[PDB]
């Protein structure tokens, strides 16, 4: 089981920056959304449905630092959880080669947020079919290309 960011080489496990554009200015009715899709896809390392991958979103991802107070929602693969996560998300299985871009997004209730600052850190859990399943853990750690005012 593997993914990338942004078409890049192929990731295994572990952490990994996602960067994202903002609305640059929002008014405090206003909430963003954040399309992972439109960035991070997994495929399943060898296809054919042979030993298919189970993913699911993990108890704890959160918003970081200092947008610890925002609230948010959190859709990943046909259902819309609260954010941050207080439980593991439904399972997308994964078994063809062709990568398959994450259903998942965010949306979050001077400047508030950097570019550059982390904004979220969504835990990832994969676990295949056979065998143990090879389990392994990836974090994605939600970076804003952009200020966001206001
Ligand atoms: C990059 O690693 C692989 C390269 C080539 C073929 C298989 C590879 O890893 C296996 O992929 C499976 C299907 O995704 C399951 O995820 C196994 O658990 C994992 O060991």
């Amino acid at each position: 089981f593997s993914c990338n960011v942004d078409g890049g080489s192929s990731i295994g496990a572990g952490t990994t920056s996602v960067y994202v554009n903002l609305d640059p200015v929002i008014q405090p009715g206003q909430n963003l959304v954040v399309d992972l899709s439109q960035h991070i896809s997994c495929w399943n390392d060898y296809g054919g449905w042979y030993d298919t991958d189970h993913i699911n979103l993990v108890q704890g991802s959160a918003f970081a630092g200092s947008l610890q107070s925002y609230k948010g929602s959190l859709y990943w693969n046909n259902v819309t959880y609260p954010f941050p996560l207080t439980t593991n998300t439904n399972v997308l299985d994964i078994g063809d080669k062709t990568p398959m871009p994450l259903p998942l997004k965010l949306y979050i209730t001077g400047v508030v947020i950097k570019a550059g600052e982390v904004i979220a850190r969504i835990h990832m859990y994969k676990i295949a079919t056979l065998g143990s399943g090879n389990p392994r853990n990836f974090t994605w750690n939600i970076i804003s290309n952009n200020s966001v005012v206001m």
